[PDB]
């Protein structure tokens, strides 16, 4: 029924990830039946905080906290567990036994994005970095990438640029085009979030410059995936998962918990390393066609409770 | 085309820092197999830990003019001038387990920041993110190094993973040794629920002394590396050993001098030669009947292609 109400409380919206993210939550919200109401702060944490009150208020049977930063949110979170209400975080880490995160396994996104850039430079880069703190997933990927700085000295960090400002991926090109005169050594770029590569990438092809660099990135939708087959693209290879199946998991792990279902502490989405070439081989030019043709992508399996799965082949 | 050199002219020599335990053996036994396969003579010294015999071993093959060395585990510092000096002569470099800041020297690896990473995880998801560990392992080690980093990381992501003890040391008895120690940090921190050993002769002492004590249930144990003694003592009943990640140690060695054998042929190889670890629970080794090394490789043939030239794999035809 839609007695269920299920509210998905938002710090960021902005670019196709979080859209298909969005998209799919709606259609595994549809699926099940139930009632999913959206709110979306836009970078405010005091609006956020007030967004949550709301859904408090309006006793609904779970909030699911997309992204946010602990420190506002902890307390919203301990009343609206107290209360009855069920809770799961996407990107944001709670100190909870009662509330399951789901994440993209971001330690190992970012590993793997970041070796990838180091193996193919032969250990010897220099790197504009593009990332930002304050974002659970951007952190995550973060220290990984000092440990590939560490066990691999000859990549070189030259420059960190990046702010998360609704439109991203527009400011990170005019700072990228800032950046490589700044830095005319640099020869790579290593971006934690599709947006800020997007930016980056329209820097470089606008400038002339595809050649001089490789581009190495975190996400995949069909944007980033037209953008890296372009000829002479410098977008070499991107980490990330299907992020529409992660907005259904994540409504699908909320409906369990109503359903007094006990859910694992981590729900970990597995991320998979995509190359240009591995597109351009293959003829990939939308998700459609790379979820066919890298099937770990497409994968069922967390959080189908047998009375759920039943439930979604009713309607 | 066949290069000139190549063929029991052809003479790498095996210079290893450490050579205890099965890991090691199945190492040198994989080495053994390729060098029977080129037909190429293999030469062997192993420093036991002396770092001055080591030095003075790899000396000694330089002055033999042999036309490579494999440098296996040693720290960069005592062994850099050697290795410089080596490649000036013309003799090629490839190293397993030490760091390398030489474009010459191809550096294998197991992937270690992904072996450390992987069992660290397992750990902490296991756990449910709150454990009080018994961290065994030991500096001074390219690979255990590496693992250490994704340790770190894990305490950093998951705050109720807590260290609540560090032993280890590397001693030639060291299973024998890690089980002492083991018996007296059980005492000291009776809180500890899990140990972590980034070696498998670490976890084997862990083990035996979780055994002896009769707390198999109150332990669960992660390592790394994997042989057919793992395998046996994973698989016993009551078994506190739930987990380890890595590699076919046979297949490693075999790959070493394999590429030894490319680069004294001409051939320009990759910088880094990652062996691709494997994750392997005790659970997947009952659920399957796996009782040795070969069974699991069958079982999961994701520890089964680098470095095979066309000349090469078709020397290893002929021969
Ligand atoms: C601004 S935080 C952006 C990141 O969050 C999600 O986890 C996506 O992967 C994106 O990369
Ligand atoms: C003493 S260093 C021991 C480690 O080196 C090898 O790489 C094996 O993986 C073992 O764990």
């Amino acid at each position: 029924p839609k007695n269920v109400r299920i509210a998905l409380v938002r710090e960021v919206g902005e670019g196709s990830f979080f859209e298909r993210y969005l998209a799919g939550a709606q259609s595994m919200a549809r699926e099940l039946g139930v009632t999913l109401l959206e709110a979306t702060a836009h970078g405010d944490m005091a609006r956020m905080v007030t967004m949550i009150e709301n859904f408090i208020t309006q006793r609904v049977d779970a909030i699911i906290i997309d992204h946010g930063r602990p420190d506002p949110l902890m307390p919203k979170i301990k009343e609206a567990l107290d209360r009855g209400i069920r809770v799961v975080t996407f990107d944001l880490v709670v100190d909870d036994n009662r509330v399951p995160e789901i994440e993209q396994d971001d330690l190992l996104i970012g590993y793997l994005i970041s070796k990838q850039l180091a193996v193919d430079f032969a250990g010897n880069a220099n790197v504009i970095y593009v990332n930002v703190g304050g974002f659970a997933p951007l952190d995550k990927r973060d220290k990984m990438w000092q440990i590939i700085k560490w066990r691999f000295p000859g990549i070189k960090e030259v420059a960190k640029i990046g702010a998360v400002t609704g439109s991203t991926a527009a400011d990170t090109q005019t700072r990228m085009e800032a950046a490589m005169k700044e830095k005319p050594e640099a020869n790579a770029v290593l971006a934690m979030w599709d947006e800020f590569a997007k930016g980056a990438v329209r820097a470089i092809m606008q400038a002339g410059k595809s050649d001089q660099f490789k581009v190495y990135s975190v996400d995949v939708t069909t944007e980033d995936i037209q953008m890296m087959i372009q000829q002479n693209s410098p977008w070499v290879a991107t980490v990330g998962t299907d992020s529409y199946a992660v907005g259904r998991l994540a409504v699908r792990a909320a409906a369990a918990l109503v359903g007094g279902e006990k859910l694992p502490k981590y729900l970990l989405v597995e991320p998979q390393l995509i190359t240009r070439q591995f597109l351009v081989d293959n003829n990939i030019t939308n998700m459609d066609e790379l979820v066919k043709a890298l099937p770990a992508l497409g994968e069922s399996n967390l959080v189908w409770p047998e009375w759920l799965k039943a439930l979604t082949e009713k309607n």
